[PDB]
C-alpha cells in the first residue's frame, strides 16, 4: 500500500535539515485560504513543494504549495501553506508525507487547519470551530493511510484515535479565545471528512448531521491519523466557510470561491489566535 520507504521520508528530512538552520518544534497544515498564517513569520525561509524530493504539489487554489520555516510567537515553526488532498489524486499515503518528515524534522505538536462547511445549525461563516474528534469515512472502507505493512520506527500496528486531539491544547485554545477579544466565542464539535471533490446533497448533508458531525470537509483526518501514529501532539480547529445547504428550497449552493473569501475575511483573526496559541 504505502509506497514510501522509511529511507524517503529520511532522505527528504536530511534535505531540508541542510538547507535550513531553522529546527522548528511546531507544524502548521494551512487549509484553503488560509495561507496568510505565515505572514508574521520571521526568520522565515520558504521552500516550494516543487523543489523539496518526494513532496506532492498543491493543486487547489488557495493553497500556495510552498513549506514556510520561522519563528512565530518565540516558537520555531514550520507551515505547509497549502495541503494536498485524495481528491487530487493522491492516495492518503501521499497526502500525509510531509507529517512523518515533520515527525524526523523534530517537530512534537500539529496543528492542522481547514475550511469547512457548517453541519451545526448553530455555527455562522466565520466561526471557527475546535475539533474535539473526527469520523474518517474514507477509514471505513480501508482508504488509511496507515494501510500496509507497518513501520515500527513510527509507530505501532493498530494505533488508537480517541484521545487524538489534545485535550489541554483545546482548553488553553478557550482560554487563549478570551484575550482575543472576539464576539462569537470558539466553537468546538465533530469534524467529519469524505472524499469530494464535489460539494454535498441535501439528503448526504442530513445524513453527515445525524452521524454527528457539525463540520465537513474534504482533508484533515489523514494528516491526524499518521500524527498520532508516530507520536505527535494534535491540536486542529475548521474555520466554516460556508454552511451547507440542507434543503431543496435554498438558492444557496456551495462554492469555492465564497470559501476563499471566507478565508480571506477570517486570516486575520486566525493570524493572532494560532499567534498567541504560540
Ligand atoms: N466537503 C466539503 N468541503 C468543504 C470545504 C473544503 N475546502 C475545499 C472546498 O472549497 C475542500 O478541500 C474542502 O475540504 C469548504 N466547504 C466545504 C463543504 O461545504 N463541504
Ligand atoms: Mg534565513
Amino acid at each position: 500500500q504505502n509506497g514510501y520507504t522509511y529511507e524517503d521520508y529520511q532522505d527528504t528530512a536530511k534535505w531540508l535539515l541542510s538547507h535550513t538552520e531553522q529546527r522548528p518544534q511546531v507544524a502548521v497544515i494551512c487549509g484553503s485560504g488560509l495561507g496568510g498564517l505565515v505572514n508574521k513569520l520571521t526568520q522565515a525561509q520558504t521552500f516550494d513543494y516543487s523543489e523539496i524530493p518526494n513532496f506532492p504539489e498543491s493543486t487547489v487554489p488557495g493553497h500556495a504549495g510552498r513549506l514556510v520555516f520561522g519563528i512565530l510567537n518565540g516558537r520555531a515553526c514550520v507551515m505547509m501553506q497549502g495541503r494536498f488532498h485524495m481528491y487530487e489524486g493522491y492516495p492518503f499515503w501521499k497526502v500525509t508525507f510531509p507529517v512523518r518528515v515533520f515527525r524526523l524534522l523534530g517537530v512534537e505538536t500539529l496543528v492542522v487547519t481547514n475550511a469547512a462547511g457548517g453541519l451545526n445549525p448553530n455555527f455562522e461563516v466565520g466561526d471557527i470551530m475546535l475539533i474535539r474528534d473526527h469520523i474518517n469515512l474514507p477509514g471505513f472502507s480501508g482508504e488509511n493511510p496507515l494501510r500496509g505493512p507497518n513501520e515500527e520506527r513510527f509507530g505501532v500496528r493498530f494505533p488508537a484515535m480517541s484521545d487524538a486531539y489534545d485535550r489541554d491544547m483545546r482548553q488553553k485554545a478557550h482560554s487563549t479565545w478570551k484575550q482575543m477579544g472576539e464576539q462569537r466565542e470558539l466553537q468546538e464539535g465533530t469534524y467529519v471528512m469524505l472524499g469530494g471533490p464535489n460539494f454535498e446533497t441535501v439528503a448526504e448533508c442530513r445524513l453527515l448531521r445525524n452521524l454527528g458531525a457539525d463540520a465537513v470537509g474534504m482533508s484533515t483526518v489523514p494528516e491526524v491519523i499518521v500524527a498520532r501514529h508516530c507520536g505527535l501532539r494534535v491540536f486542529g480547529f475548521s474555520l466554516i466557510t460556508n454552511k451547507v445547504i440542507m434543503d431543496y428550497e435554498s438558492q444557496g449552493k456551495a462554492n469555492h470561491e465564497e470559501v476563499l473569501e471566507a478565508g480571506k475575511q477570517a486570516a486575520q483573526k486566525l493570524e493572532q489566535f494560532v499567534s498567541l496559541l504560540m
